[PDB]
Parts: C-alpha cells; structure tokens; sequence
C-alpha cells in the first residue's frame, strides 16, 4: 500500500456485441490506463462471471474471452470480475444485444 492496487491502473472493457438467437458469438477484453491509453494487463490476471450471469454466456478464465449463445432477445450485461495478480479485482461487463432470427 505503498504501491497502488493493479485495478487502480488498469480498465477492463468488452465490445459491444450483437448476437443473433440460436447463434454463437464470442467476444474478448481490452484494457486502458487511466488516459485510455492501450494496455497490457498483467499476465496472470483472471477472468470469472458473476453469479447472475446469463447461463449462456460461457468465460475462458485464463483471458477472458466470453463464448454467448442465446436465448431469450434483449439487452444484457454479463457482470466478469477480474481478478489481478495482486489480489486487486475490477468488475466490468460484456454488453450483449441479443436479436431474433
Ligand atoms: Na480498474
């Protein structure tokens, strides 16, 4: 705590991302600084969802990718914590527009 919590310095983001019902989407983080400069995360950070997740939103822990196939249309936000190598978390989201055929 003389040195600062990694989730101070960085900023998990996803895409949004349409999906149609009965197809697969997937989609994948991005990180900035905190001047939206690009940024590598540290290697080893985590990736879970959160309890109220959709149950078709399936997460990759190692990085983070999210595989989405819906489902009911509308608008969801997947809750994913992020865990850094600290033991420093970020919450974020995927934002996912589900559509009908
Ligand atoms: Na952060």
């Amino acid at each position: 705590s003389i040195t600062q919590p990694m989730a101070e310095t960085y900023n998990p983001s996803y895409r949004p991302v349409n999906v149609e019902q009965g197809q697969t989407a997937t989609d994948k983080p991005s990180f900035t600084t905190q001047d939206d400069k690009d940024a590598t995360a540290p290697t080893g950070t985590t990736f879970t969802t959160g309890t109220d997740t959709p149950t078709w939103a399936t997460i990759d822990p190692s990085n983070g990718t999210v595989t989405l196939k819906p489902g009911t249309p509308g608008a969801y936000n997947v809750p994913v914590t992020v865990t850094y190598p600290d033991k420093s978390t970020d919450e974020t989201t995927v934002p996912v527009i589900v559509t009908k055929a």
